[PDB]
């Protein structure tokens, strides 16, 4: 299979179920809204060793927000409900309630399940909290240094997907990295999705467990490490490839992960030096969500 | 005291003791280094509910790096040795070892005490790791998708200070925010320091524990909340002040904290609308380090 | 008349006729496309002393571009046809054909009037040009150091409007500025419009000639200068106002100018400290296009 | 010759004499100072068809400016005195005097040759002009909408150099581009120099006249165009190079150009895929300034 003149292996990505809450952060302008979102979603690449998986989803124009100001929608992910509930409180309470000019609202107003993050954080007012309605949302005003911080009572969450992905293989590292940046920019416009790794790009890659150091939970996936292909049997790196990068995608549903994957691949293949596009899986075992690349075009 | 025509209260900031590790991250250019530093230092405003207090210290020119590539020094802070070693492994292992083009070196080559974070993280190579020396530093090469990740064997840490600060009072919110942003920019050029909060700015402010909710580790500092000055008897908000913002500073030592405080105030007072400058403190024997504002100007 | 609680004067803006060309610039990703668009539209705030009035209109998603890669649409304006053709060849030839990874396409495909800028610039190939069709567009490939620069044969231009506007009055300079920045951000999502001044904001403001220096083509509009209200008898500055900022808007048609004016004001009035909103005119004796604030809300 | 393992041809760069004025622009913070500098330095890549060659030189810290505010130093270049005098009036009067919060000062106080830019632009005040002294500099306050614009009345200039350069050849377009990017970032820290092309990088390149279209004053240097190497018959592009990027350097003196050239090359050779490093000249006849690469290392 070829896409934009680039070879795309007819294989699949294997994803997993995960809980995801969608939050809307607004501010004076996009800069301040972003300052808060970025801080609240850092240290959030993988649940392997990060408190959660998080990222900025998409910008929100004044015409679409409750208070009529510019903002950003962000996603915070965790394997368990209580875990996600815990992440929302810590991240929004330590990184957004404390950020300049911010106000937070529910990013999934029609969600089945929701947690009372607003009700809990408002206790920060130590008794001076007030109740207010902003564009129809029921909120709380928390008096503090800059003025009144406004936060909706609840935040909705849903059963999403984590681990959507695709690999980019190229002739040099720069070519692979530029293809990966293109993919991330392209994916940034896709609603309902995020790319949690640094800059949204994975430079490491991984395999469950290890072959030598059994005391590890995950190690380098030597079969996709170009610098040691001569030393690895059954290596998946072609003779002309010197570098590989992966794009990991978390999303509210399968259709969104699928669109993100197509959009990302389409853009990546525009960069000279790209040799091959494929994706990572676990042989059909472990995963519950499978994305077949040949079904994307 | 008067600085640039503005009223500065002759009081003090009450800082606390904290462990600080200094890490140098390099990459192709400033953008890629920043991407790694940014991800690794997020969700790190306060130890009250964040896994640590982190932030970008200063830009590192190629002329000053072991590999001759552009980079950034970052600081990761924690109250104890185990937690810091812990945060170093998690943030660097999940946010820097995974980010494109990066290499990590000891940001405090000197310093007696250090953690062997490099030695532990190299196990990720599962036996394919190799020793290599870069710019006179003992590092490890970890094969992965992008190529080889280079990391020094050890990272140094020292007894630093967290909690240096000053408050900015203005006639309107935008005026207080503009001065706060001006302070953050000026402080960015100061070596050995970081401003942990979002955008480096504190919009909330906190006090003892709580009046009504003793189940809170901290609550709003109502005495500095202009929106409720009326129903507050010991309010520290002068009549015409409608907004306040705080700047928290963490750093390697007192001289650095004092420099950052001085530089931030000088810049803050250039903004129209600023009426008063002060600092926050508590019980004498509660915070070890005191920073008297009257000794900085 | 009040908007969001802020008073809006029931007056009008007086704009003028101008020629406008719309160009699409694409690259590896948004950064590189922005690099070219930013350089090409610089030194272009006003026709009084700049070679032209220009600016970045809006983002162009990969799904909307002829080549499927990210980009930005920009507008370049001039009073005459000859002057506009000249500015297209100079700005695109010197600032886009020379920038990394770009390609340029016709941003107004259905316009009847066009300039053959592509045809002229391709001579730079000195005999090595080659014709190529991209996404249905007739183009030329120009080999140079980086590879081949792709540029459509021509660019469409239309009769647009310059000078759409509104003034923002506030209690402090930071308040008026934050409001203006809020409006610029909101207006950045509006199609068919550009905000030509630095950061899209007018900090000066001007009037036809000059009372004391008749050799000037324009001078400060004293009736709107806060700092000297006590020395100007016809001052239009209310008592509590210390700073004013203007937002100038150029665009393809009246409906666009109108939408931008409306969205800008809505955003601006969300900033604390804003006291009044109005607009600039010249008695209706100069501009053909009048924008009544009354009809926007 | 080898630098960081990369082959560096033992040739030279051939530069020319040009008039350069240095201007300091300050604002509330680095963001606002940048907005004005950016706008004022755009549409300025080459005097061939641009009004001038301009760019941002280096950041200016509060401790270094006359008003104690953050800012940026920019360079505006022109071949003649009067052309330079005019470019200062237009760019600064149209792009800085109009940008939010700015103040301008002389960037070369010790230069005997100076232009009275400030004295002429203050006529904008139409009589309400007022003299003020800031940090020892003699300036003018010009009343306007945002308040009072402060500008020193004189701006110095000197006989500088235009055309410093070196070429980066790589196996892929992304490889050469990342190399040139790194070089620009590395040069941004060098005092007294600027990189005038888009993002500071030249993707085109050129030769004096033309081989086929003689009415042209310049055209593609086909001997350095990778895409037509099989054709040229005089190509200077080695078999394995697919793309080339050039970095043009302008500066106050020779020492500075050399430092910038050295700094750029060193950083560029750090990027994987770079094959060769050389520079552009004209047989040593056209330009007066020669920079031999072999004497920089
Ligand atoms: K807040
Ligand atoms: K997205
Ligand atoms: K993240
Ligand atoms: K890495
Ligand atoms: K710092
Ligand atoms: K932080
Ligand atoms: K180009
Ligand atoms: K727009
Ligand atoms: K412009
Ligand atoms: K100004
Ligand atoms: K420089
Ligand atoms: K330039």
């Amino acid at each position: 299979m070829k896409v934009n003149g680039v070879e795309v292996e007819e294989t699949f990505a294997e994803a997993f179920d995960i809980k995801i809450a969608r939050v809307l952060i607004t501010g004076y302008d996009y800069y301040w809204a972003w300052v808060a979102a970025n801080e609240a979603t850092g240290f959030g690449t993988s649940v392997i060793m990060c408190p959660a998986e998080a990222g900025i989803e998409i910008k929100a124009k004044p015409s679409e927000t409750p208070d009529g100001r510019p903002g950003y929608y962000i996603q915070i992910c965790h394997m368990s409900k209580k875990g996600l509930e815990e992440q929302l409180l810590a991240r929004l309470g330590q990184c957004v309630l404390t950020a300049p000019t911010t106000a937070v609202f529910n990013g999934l107003p029609d969600a089945e399940e929701k947690d009372d993050t607003g009700f809990k954080l408002k206790f920060f007012a130590d008794g001076y909290q007030k109740e207010v309605e902003v564009g129809g949302r029921k909120c709380w005003a928390v008096p503090m240094m800059e003025g009144d911080f406004i936060i909706e009572n609840d935040i909705g969450y849903t059963n999403g997907i984590a681990g959507g992905n695709f690999f980019i293989m190229a002739e040099t590292q720069p070519s692979a990295l530029a293809a990966a940046k293109a993919a991330v920019d392209a994916i940034s416009d896709v609603e309902g999705v995020i790319t949690p790794f640094p800059g949204g790009i994975v430079a490491s890659g991984s395999k469950v467990g290890a072959n030598k150091y059994k005391f590890l939970k995950a190690s380098t996936n030597e079969k996709f490490a170009p610098s040691i292909r001569d030393q690895v049997e059954g290596t998946q790196i072609p003779a002309g490839v010197k570098a590989v990068y992966e794009i990991v995608i978390n999303g509210l549903n399968a259709d969104a992960i699928k669109e993100a994957t197509r959009v990302g691949i389409l853009a990546a293949t525009k960069i000279p030096g790209v040799v091959k596009i494929t994706a990572g899986n676990y042989g059909g075992k472990l995963g519950k969500h499978i994305i077949n690349l040949n079904e994307l075009f």
